[PDB]
């Protein structure tokens, strides 16, 4: 399709390490699992008061966030968004973005799908 780049972060495989995402927070394996595209994920980023994930979208596109909790929440650029079946999707413009805590929940996977300009 017209997606140019998919920037992915798997918290089980890679913890808090990323060149694209700047992740400030704490990992856990005590918060259950998330099942996503046939993968069972076990290590999450806890969504805590001081937690933040920053990135610069190189073009407009779609952010996907996968949690353990069916009705998980987060703030994206200070706006609360709620999951459907454990998945938050948010459409974003080019530029700097930040994910922070809304209510308690636990983040296992994220992807940013950037459109081809």
């Amino acid at each position: 399709g017209p997606v140019a780049g998919n920037y992915v972060h798997d918290f089980t495989a890679n913890g808090t390490s990323s060149s694209f995402y700047t992740i400030a927070g704490n990992l856990s394996t005590s918060k259950g699992t998330a099942t996503y595209n046939g993968k069972t994920l076990t290590q999450c980023l806890k969504m805590e008061t001081a937690t933040s994930i920053s990135f610069t979208a190189p073009s407009a596109g779609k952010l996907t966030l996968v949690f353990a909790e069916a009705a998980a929440t987060a703030k994206v650029d200070g706006n609360k968004v709620t999951a459907s079946n454990g998945i938050i999707t948010v459409d974003l413009a080019q530029g700097a973005h930040t994910i922070t805590k809304a209510d308690a929940c636990n983040l296992f996977y994220m992807e940013y799908a950037a459109l081809e300009h």
